[PDB]
This record gives structure tokens, C-alpha cells and sequence, in this order.
DNA sequence: GCCATGGCTAGTA
DNA sequence: CTACTAGCCATGG
């Protein structure tokens, strides 16, 4: 399998996913028969235009937290968007938006 | 050829 | 619970 094909596939499963729920990087790689890729998945999340309808915000580090990122502030706008879906979102000690993995992973 | 980034994971101290 | 490991891997200078 090549890229964009790959790039893709990503992007269509990040669509599967059900508003309010969310996945992982990782989950994500592994699914799309991809399982080391999960780090090309931040990438290719990473890219994508602002003006998009795909559920960027609502996919994370197997940690269950927004991924550090370092060079950003969107770590906000992927927090103010599931406090908007309803999920409940926790700051942290020392920084850090964390939340109950569990309650929200994806199953076929 | 190289390394330096990256929205990463899964260990084990 | 944190901290700091291995490994993993495009992508671009």
C-alpha cells in the first residue's frame, strides 16, 4: 500500500467515528491495516485546512489527552469542541486536558 | 547517504 | 502518578 491511499483511508474513518466518541492514533493506524503508522496520523491530521468537516478534534494520544503538539494553541479548539459535544473535559495538574478513555473508544 | 523534526505507543523504573 | 527508555516512521533540509 502506498501513501494518500493510506491518507485516505484515515481521513474516512475519522468520519466513522460517532459524534461525541473518539479514537486514537494508534487505533487508527491499527484499523487501516496500518498499525505502526500511528505517528503519519498525527501528520495527516496535522495537515488538513481549517474549513474542513472531518472530526479532527476528536481523536487522541493512546495517553487519553490532547497530545502536547508543541507548536499550537488548536489544542483549545479540539478541547472547546467536545465540551461542546457534550463530553466532559478536565484540566489537569501542571497543564493537560485528560478525560475517561474508555467511556469513548470506537467498535464495529 | 545524513539527522531533526513531528498532534505516537507501549514498556518499565 | 510522573519520567525517562526503545522503537517506529514520514517528510523535508
Amino acid at each position: 500500500m502506498r501513501m494518500d491511499e493510506f491518507y485516505t483511508k484515515v481521513y474516512d474513518a475519522v468520519c466513522e467515528i460517532p459524534y461525541g466518541k473518539v479514537s486514537t492514533y494508534g487505533e487508527i493506524a491499527r484499523y487501516v491495516g496500518m498499525p505502526s503508522y500511528a505517528r503519519q496520523v498525527g501528520q495527516a491530521m496535522k495537515h488538513l485546512h481549517p474549513e474542513t468537516h472531518v472530526p479532527w478534534h476528536r481523536v487522541i494520544n493512546s495517553r487519553g489527552t490532547i497530545s502536547k503538539r508543541d507548536i499550537s494553541a488548536g489544542e483549545q479548539r479540539q478541547k472547546d469542541r467536545l465540551e461542546e459535544e457534550g463530553v466532559e473535559i478536565y484540566q489537569t495538574s501542571l497543564g493537560e486536558y485528560k478525560l475517561n478513555l474508555p467511556e469513548y473508544m470506537w467498535k464495529p
